[PDB]
């Protein structure tokens, strides 16, 4: 099954998903120079401040912390959204080096990883259905570089002792998103999908421009994780991340 590696990775992808081939794939680079500034673009509002963490699950191919959506409480809108979309789970892309392990890049640059915050748009009543619709989801996703330690992170890193290997989950209540996200909403904004399999096209991604610091100690615990389930031969999760995809003439908007 897919996977990153040499033999089922995203060069592999195509074959069991043929969409991965597609006309609005993710992550992209940002071209700074041709992004344009929007001035139709609402501010973005980003409510996380009744957010539920419940847990967080090793899926073997990343960590996912998951929310209670079955009410509206953590809650993405604005920006090039309409109406309103619920946060449902948040996870990482991250590599083996500092040098690479995000999806997105601005200007060919890689940062040391990239968070994605998913959300699905609550007037289609459910994330099945939504992911059915070109609108049904938009993912904020923002950059981490290697400096100064995050404090929000922390807790997120202090568990994934617990969940080492693919398949095992720790209860991870009452964790608060908003001490990942950076100072300024700055983003660019273009149509996309998720960057796993099924790579569904139901993406308006949110990528903010300003990085988050992690620290190293905080990284190197990512790289720890396993992508086999316990008691098999150890692979390190780490490189997880799919390339820069074809652009195929969507325009990358700038909130700034
Ligand atoms: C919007 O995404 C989701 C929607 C979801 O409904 C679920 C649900 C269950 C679970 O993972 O056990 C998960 C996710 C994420 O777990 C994606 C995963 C392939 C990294
Ligand atoms: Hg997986
Ligand atoms: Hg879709
Ligand atoms: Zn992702």
């Amino acid at each position: 099954h897919w996977g990153y590696g040499k033999h089922n990775g995203p060069e592999h992808w195509h074959k069991d998903f043929p969409i991965a081939k597609g006309e609005r794939q993710s992550p992209v680079d940002i071209d700074t120079h041709t992004a344009k500034y929007d001035p139709s673009l609402k501010p973005l509002s980003v409510s996380y401040d009744q957010a539920t963490s419940l847990r967080i699950l090793n899926n073997g191919h990343a960590f996912n912390v998951e929310f209670d959506d079955s009410q509206d409480k953590a809650v993405l809108k604005g920006g090039p959204l309409d109406g309103t979309y619920r946060l449902i789970q948040f996870h990482f892309h991250w590599g083996s080096l500092d040098g690479q392990g995000s999806e997105h890049t601005v200007d060919k640059k890689k940062y040391a990883a990239e968070l994605h915050l998913v959300h699905w748009n609550t007037k289609y009543g459910d994330f099945g259905k939504a992911v059915q619709q070109p609108d049904g989801l938009a993912v904020l996703g923002i950059f981490l570089k290697v400096g100064s330690a995050k404090p929000g992170l922390q807790k997120v890193v202090d568990v994934l002792d617990s969940i080492k290997t693919k398949g095992k989950s720790a209860d991870f209540t009452n964790f608060d998103p908003r001490g990942l996200l950076p100072e300024s909403l700055d983003y660019w904004t273009y149509p996309g999908s998720l960057t796993t399999p099924p790579l569904l096209e139901c993406v308006t991604w949110i990528v903010l421009k300003e990085p988050i610091s992690v620290s190293s100690e905080q990284v190197l615990k990512f790289r720890k994780l396993n992508f086999n389930g316990e008691g098999e031969p150890e692979e390190l999760m780490v490189d997880n991340w799919r390339p820069a995809q074809p652009l195929k003439n969507r325009q990358i908007k700038a909130s700034f």
